[PDB]
């Protein structure tokens, strides 16, 4: 029994929301709120717990960058603040190799990082480690072949279609081979030893394209795109399908919970999320 969860998000301002679908049966539970509401985060699991990383807190009265780390258990439906990391990071990447996680990018203010630290849960430490060869905000990130993949963003002037690659062993970070679009903003998650690239922003449209990148080949071709075209969207892979959550069209904040089945190369609109939103936090335990 996993469940698909979803913290935070965004609509008319930052969301404390914690709601989690069963795709087996189509309910949505409701969950403890996040202690600060937050957009704009990366979700993950570690050991059966639920981690919201960075963001922003936008309200009405003013906003708010995030270095905070918070754990959710589900068994006891409670969220214990965990260490911040070194700087706030808002438009967020994450990734988890070994039980650790890997904070990527984003931006504080006026800085757009390039930046990387890992948080070790059972010291509950964070540690800077090699930062990316670019800046990246609203950077998709992927673990594949035990290496944290980068993809996209924003440096600070340039919408990006760069990737890169980062080795944990050596700590060190390579270039690998750009995608066909750049996107800023996308659903970035590995299915089947494949990293797909969903949706995004290409600095003048949202974007419903999808391609996967192939190591064999070292390709990124397009699959079938959504129906919706979608930015700050949320994306996860339970039971060998993607779902791709909300985010932003350029005007709507959708509430459309999209799924991809990679053998048919089609996606279906599963379900809907409680109300529509942007910059969500998803996972799967
Ligand atoms: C104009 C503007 O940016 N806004 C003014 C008030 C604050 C702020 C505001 O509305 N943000 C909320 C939240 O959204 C996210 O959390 C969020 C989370 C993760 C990634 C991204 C993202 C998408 C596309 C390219 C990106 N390159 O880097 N990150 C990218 C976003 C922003 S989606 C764009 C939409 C917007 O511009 N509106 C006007 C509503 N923004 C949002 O939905
Ligand atoms: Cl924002």
């Amino acid at each position: 029994g996993r469940l698909i969860y979803t913290a935070g998000g965004y609509f008319r301002q930052s969301l404390s929301y914690l709601e989690a679908y069963n795709p087996s049966d189509g309910t949505w539970l409701r969950l403890a709120d996040l202690q600060v509401p937050r957009s704009g985060l990366a979700g993950c699991v570690v050991g059966g717990l639920l981690y919201a990383v960075g963001g922003r807190n936008n309200s009405p009265d003013g906003n708010t960058d995030s270095s905070a780390l918070d754990c959710y258990n589900p068994m006891t439906n409670q969220w214990s603040p965990c260490a911040p990391m070194s700087v706030p990071r808002n438009r967020i990447g994450v990734g988890v190799i070994d039980g650790h996680i890997y904070a990527v990018g984003g931006s504080h203010g006026c800085i757009h990082h390039n930046s990387v630290e890992r948080y070790e849960p059972e010291r509950d430490e964070w540690h800077l480690v090699a930062p990316m060869l670019t800046r990246r905000i609203g950077v998709g990130v992927a673990v594949l072949n035990r290496l944290l993949y980068a993809v996209g963003g924003f440096d600070g002037t340039n919408r990006l279609n760069s990737a890169e690659c980062y080795y944990p062993e050596r700590n060190e970070w390579r270039m690998i081979t750009a995608m066909n679009t750049i996107r800023s903003g996308a659903g970035v998650c590995v299915l089947h030893n494949c990293i797909y690239a969903a949706g995004g922003y290409d600095g003048q449209d949202q974007l419903n394209s999808v391609e996967r990148y192939d190591v064999a080949t070292a390709t990124w071709t397009f699959v079938a795109p959504m129906k919706h075209r979608r930015s700050a969207l949320g994306i996860t892979v339970h039971q060998g399908r993607i779902y791709v959550l909300g985010g932003y069209d350029g005007h709507t904040f959708l509430d459309s919970v999209e799924c991809y089945d990679p053998d048919t190369d089609t996606w279906s609109e599963v379900t809907r999320m409680t109300s529509g939103r942007s910059g969500v936090g998803v996972a799967v335990t």
